[PDB]
């Protein structure tokens, strides 16, 4: 009896995997044991699942989502559009045109969503769009990747008409990070709102949600939630992790009270999140390396003082 149990009347509680979480058994008996929603940590990401023009590679996410099929789990799927682990020929010495660009990303985003519509539930269509904050005003409020340098803000339309087309039934995301700070929450608010406003096929906001011990304050993050409550009916924290930087008995405290904090703030927005996704299933495959500290499992897959806290609510 784990985390997904303590919050089913409140949302699902998820996590990225890799090919190992759900290949070793101590592992797979956690996974099963906490979490009702999956994510590919790498598996389903571009240059993953397209390393050359047309060369579809479904060998780590068949994994994971058989894994997913087999315990009646639904997936989330992450990304289909991203500046980073993505294969240069998709928008490329010399940038391609517009069209030649959006059939690679037609191509690709139509493949993967068909091929997996059976398990994946919502899909980050987009992800880190939108510019890193010092914004000033007037200046280009996205990210200036080769995709936008190409099409401008249109390539994000397109990417959420195209995946829209694979599969209605889907809800489909737009994912970032420094999701709670004031510029850039606003800067995604207006991204999301453009959207709504010319009918593109937009469901959800993914909030990445790396926070950290002084990283933002639950006022922040309570902020940004209900901003981005009225613009959409779904919000998931994505890729949940707390680093305690930027191995003692107060920095543990410190890490405990800002879960703790957290999860009050999510408990209160039940209505709109749908998901909270931990970015990794213990310190020991955290992306931030285990000298961060980062998640409620600890090296040995072995929950911490904070598990208990964040699960014995109310």
């Amino acid at each position: 009896q784990g985390l997904k149990d303590a919050y089913k009347d409140y949302f699902k509680i998820g996590v990225a995997v890799n090919n190992r979480n759900v290949a070793d058994p101590d592992q797979i008996k956690v996974v099963l044991r906490e979490f009702n929603s999956i994510t590919a940590e790498n598996a389903m990401k571009p240059q993953p699942t397209e390393p050359k023009k047309g060369e579809f590679n479904w060998e780590d996410a068949d994994k994971i989502a058989d894994f997913c099929r087999a315990n009646g789990i639904k997936m989330r799927g992450h990304t289909l559009m991203w500046h980073s682990q993505i294969g240069s020929w998709m928008y490329q010495g010399n940038l391609l045109s517009k069209e030649e660009f959006y059939a690679n990303m037609k191509h690709h985003i139509q493949a993967i969503v068909n091929r997996y519509k059976d398990v994946v539930y919502c899909w980050d269509v987009v992800n880190e769009a939108v510019a890193d904050s010092p914004v000033y005003p007037g200046r280009p409020e996205l990210r200036n990747s080769p995709m936008y340098q190409i099409a401008g803000e249109e390539f994000i339309y397109k990417a959420f008409e195209y995946a829209h087309e694979a599969d209605p039934d889907a809800l489909l995301f737009y994912n970032d990070y420094n999701d709670a700070e004031p510029a850039k929450s606003q800067r995604i608010y207006n991204l999301v709102k453009r959207m709504k406003d010319a009918g593109v096929p937009i469901d959800g906001i993914g909030m990445q949600a790396h926070y950290n011990v002084y990283g933002p304050t639950m006022k922040e993050v309570d902020d940004a939630i209900k901003l981005y409550s009225t613009v959409v009916d779904h919000i998931h924290l994505t890729e949940l992790d707390i680093r305690i930087n930027e191995v003692s008995d107060w920095e543990r405290t410190l890490q405990q009270d800002q879960y703790v904090q957290l999860f009050k703030v999510l408990r209160k927005h039940k209505d709109v999140i749908d998901c909270v996704t931990f970015w990794n299933v213990s310190d020991k495959d955290s992306w931030l390396g285990v000298r961060n500290y980062p998640l409620l499992f600890d090296e040995n897959y072995k929950p911490k003082q904070a598990y208990n806290a964040v699960k014995n609510f109310d």
